[PDB]
């Protein structure tokens, strides 16, 4: 089952449940190997699912043994051993171009309204730590470990990791020791530091666990909580009292919604949120 | 035994042991539900608490069961759900100002130089985290936890805490996983994300090791004290360089006082800085 | 084995294994107090250091009992109490320059490209924090406490303190308890907060795999590092929108490297990055 | 004919024309000298003036020869060579106090909603080119000229001098020029630099082309003037990209009012938009 | 002479000499208006100039009688006074939504690194000043005039002239009055406020020196031309110490050009720049 | 007469009148090309200066026909087209290091406290843009003339012209039409855009004016003056709040000065400010 709009040859998105979308890494066979094509289809997936109405919620998992295998080193060998222009200042625009390209890829994961949820298991090597690092929450099964393999390839992360993993965990002391050294961090280690929310005993659950808090989100007002995603980001870039700025200025439209007076009238009584139904937003 | 100057039919201001005022919410028959008296009595009160020389340290506590039942739903219903103006446009500027001046009630918090110490006991809920997240230190009971109920009222928070609780806890996670879900974060949880520094067996003893924490920071330099303060704010909100830079112009002043004579000359000798009086500030 | 460039009186530095810099202070006697001749030699050490382009790691160890005794009061007794100025607007021009200078002793150890790893052993006390925090990792062994003295000798830290303190650990709540009260932080409660990456039995294991450390850092591709750094500090002061157009822009030209294609020819075969050698940077 | 609700001993504020406000200096005696009286009631005033809603235009004039005389330094010398606190610290707080609480005398002119015009006749020294400089619109006549005496006195501008004609005016090198030697820059040679926009004959010409603004941009859309004000005001404090953000999420709501219906239907026919009325904001 | 890859129905590009193009708008019977069609077809055409090698500069000017009359009301009205949404909320998210791409349009002329001059003859209504606020250099002819008409349709311009007008012109008080009274700002005025930077006596002898200067500026080298908007712009939006680290990051990597090498040996012997040829970037 | 602590070999500080430091380009016959030994003396002169208690004016004037020719393309062709480094990487760090010290040598001129007064007679051309964009009061003689020079070299300016020139003049049309075409820009014109606050008819008359006004300001009182640059380049780089916040903490400290008291001494009576003297900054 289809979304059926999203069709795609690395990516499977299936709708679960209800205003739960279930976008799946759909290449077992090279272990979710990010080739040329996997950068423009998520592209093309998540700006979909930012004007998808119905959808409220999004969870992020792979298929096969492990969650992502990093990088395709042999498609993207081309583009940086080989790159296009007559001497290095035309080869760095070519390069900027590239980089850039490969950076909206993760962007519009930040910038759909919609929560996503990133569901790990098995390894996430390299690139996938900005595949995760960019989703609002993360999980993670018992087996799952996190390596910023960018160091051990030859580059300095660029597109994303050394950007949000820093602004997503405390513990700066081992944001530097990962990315320095390009270890394994282990799901329980992940889990003490911060960067998972939750740790499962495998796949199912973790899975199942995951659609469960999706299905929770999407209960709640759409509007309520697309605006708390806006917020919560804005807040990471900017001041405090910019901040609190924004946040009035944004909520001064917000507040005079029918959800506010359903929501209320359902917390009023004894009636829960989920039988409360609001309108697509 | 009052201040005696703050005097409040929502707030009970009581001076304890020296240096040391503990503002204590008092509407246990409502489980301190914040109506339209609490948000300008906090105001008119902290504003006071900046003026007042002899006051070093400030504890937050609540009176009845719980430390506070969030946003009093009965009287903010008709300034959201029946606004003034003509059309969308007048109501948005309505609904700016009221947002505006309620954010204001946990800025004055932020911007009293004197530390602001948080003893929850029971339930915080709702806008009641707001309160919390402004303090300079929070301690909690077994009992407590902790609610962003803003979603499940229909509304993004717009008071603070979409603002400051991502600042201060680095588990960006669960502050998306709370923010969307509106659970409640038992005080177990609590200490291990780090919102809280302290559990306690109940509210007595977290009192009087809140209020023991505040006599500790009095006997210290008002001048040394106030100043770290203003310049961990600023830090947060600023980087390091403009930071450093502060900083240097903020102690070219402060550094030219005679509580760095006294304090010197007690820590060269074995006399503890209890002892040493310093001058009102 | 010194440098043998690194000619200082309260420093020590000791080139250990291969590409790796064990800088070391060498005021036993005084527990590492950071007199007047400590100041410059720290600025005068790490500008080396940044030229030298066989070093690619810097290890920060103390002798004798303790890491370090905090800052000097004997010394800059005299420049506080006793400024140079016919006035107050004189003796703040005095001081500010006085402030400036010592913030940049610890402002090189943060713009060294090479990583700086700190193996604290015994007391970290008042500056010595400034020290450790300006590090990218923080090591420690069992008995290492780390103690913020400045607003016991009755002064706000102004030298890095509460600058980047707040910024390399979450638990906002501790920092506020730690500055405010100036209590000693053990080495449990340390790694519990983030604040040390690991917690060795004693300062013999601590020191070998801090080497070890970086031994595995210096493994690695020196562009590869250093644009890992540089971009990791730009992404702490800056929003994730500003610093991936920086990376974008940085590494336009670090892609073009010879790192790049020998570290995938390893990654692609069986060879440990180890065997393959870099050029020097 | 005043407002009434504004009644003061040093301003003089009187309703003209319709949904315009004269505010009027009125210490002709003392040349307009600002006084302790004078700094209290210009908060209260125009914090007056944006809760008013029938008010959409505010134009500050002076009354007697000159515009304002500056600060009055009889008043203001108690204050400064009198100081309260035991030593230099305490002093420190009480003038940040006392420096702060005068920089908010001409944040709230900046704070307005409503666009302020200064009518500029004779002397504007000192302090009183904050005032001026606060002002969306500046107007002079032709024996008006512009004196920063802030260095003659011996101090730098903290009122606004030295944050705000920077940012209103291009020729840097003028403003340096009149900052560092607090020369008097004629009407004719404002006009050329840009503090104003217009120069006329005398102060009777003056005034009643700016009544003529203002009942002018009074006879526009309340809402798009405002909202105009506000997005002009950020976009000079913070980058386009930001800026234009901002405003996206201001006019989203602003948009959706009765005001674009009429003002489109007024400019599709042949009506003058002085003709439409519009609700009050 | 199309592109010819530049087919569109609203816009107009011939290659005009060589490495310069000619973007015109071309709707005269409608007086330039910017319906649906003209705000996607922008975005699609200035992608494709910033993806092509061989255009060096961009000159936009306008056919029939004036350079453009502002928005389409007619095509506007639809999505503004007939929004799609159940309440206001709703309503809000889909506004945004068009402001944000609106801006998107304005937004690819500033993005694009080829230098944009504009070639304004007569009017330049509402958005056209949007238009022309995004390029680089502004002509105009003597009877151009510029107008800020949003405030007459009676909503604050949104697409681009609040946050960019301010920051091409020095003299604040004139953009506060263009933008609040929506009145017209001839040629003249236009000139002495510094909005453009020559004025030509009509609209042939304005073209033929605007390509005249887009040839001039394709003769130099394409590496330093683009690369110095690239820091123009970024010096605008940011403060001085950081702009002066991106340059340095920037031109580590463009300073290895042979177009350095090129343009210097032509610069120390008398042959012009305009014979030596670089290579396409 | 020199200084006599400054003896550089391409610079000439000769003190002049009292407390005026007149700073002179010494290279006429290679019109003051800037070699490799102008950089490295500029940095230590002016800092020099910043130590000197005495000066309080600073004055840049050069000798010969011309103020300045630019960059000596000689000694840099062996830095730029012969760099250091086995590949692009490390080749771009190299550079950047080169960048990065030649942007040190006009930092030092804005880092300075005492003003600097530039007096340009003749060709200032390409790196000599960036010497008087630096300064705080440029004037000029009728027959000089600046220009950007970099893009006709073949690089975009990185030592400071694209970052401070459009942040000193209004008319961002002319920045980019100087920057991109590199055309010279003469006295009048140059007067006309605001890069200069005077023209003189010759060098012996604008000589004698800039040292007259350098007389002015040193009459002023020393910490006023300091203080009012700091706060004007502060001012530049940060938003109207952030530099209130910055200038309250600034005067809290510089207004406990005996310069306030004697300033405002003669302010009331008739002596004028030159006769008061003040003590050594």
């Amino acid at each position: 089952g289809e979304a059926p709009d999203h069709s795609y040859e690395s990516l499977r998105v299936t709708s679960a449940q209800k205003h739960v979308l279930h976008v799946q890494l759909n290449r077992p066979n090279k272990r979710n190997a990010m080739n040329k094509v996997f950068w423009r289809e998520m592209v093309e997936c998540f700006n979909k699912i930012s004007r998808d109405a119905d959808c409220r919620a999004v969870v992020i998992s792979g298929a096969g043994k492990m969650f992502t295998a990093g990088i395709d080193l042999m498609d993207m060998a081309s583009d940086i051993l080989q790159p296009k222009g007559d001497d290095v200042a035309r080869i760095s625009w070519y390069l900027r171009d590239i980089i850039t390209r490969y950076q909206e890829t993760f962007n519009v994961i930040e910038r759909c309204p919609k929560p996503v949820i990133a569901a790990v298991h098995g390894g996430c090597i390299g690139g996938g730590v900005d595949l995760v690092t960019a989703c609002d929450i993360r999980y993670c099964a018992q087996d799952a470990f996190f390596q910023v393999k960018e160091v051990d390839v030859g580059l300095a992360a660029d597109v994303g990791t050394l950007q949000r993993l820093p602004k997503v965990i405390g513990n700066q002391s081992l944001v530097n020791e990962l990315a320095f050294t390009a270890r394994k961090m282990m799901a329980d280690e992940a889990l003490g530091s911060g960067l998972v929310s939750r740790v499962f005993p495998d796949k199912e659950v973790m899975l199942d666990a995951a659609l469960a808090l999706a299905a929770e989100i999407s209960s709640k007002s759409p509007v309520a909580v697309q605006s708390t995603k806006v917020n919560l980001l804005y807040s990471r870039d900017h001041s405090v009292a910019e901040s609190l700025n924004y946040v009035a200025s944004w909520n001064m439209s917000m507040l005079q919604t029918q959800d506010l007076v359903k929501s209320v009238q359902a917390t009023t009584e004894n009636k829960e949120l989920k039988t409360v139904t609001f309108s697509k937003l």
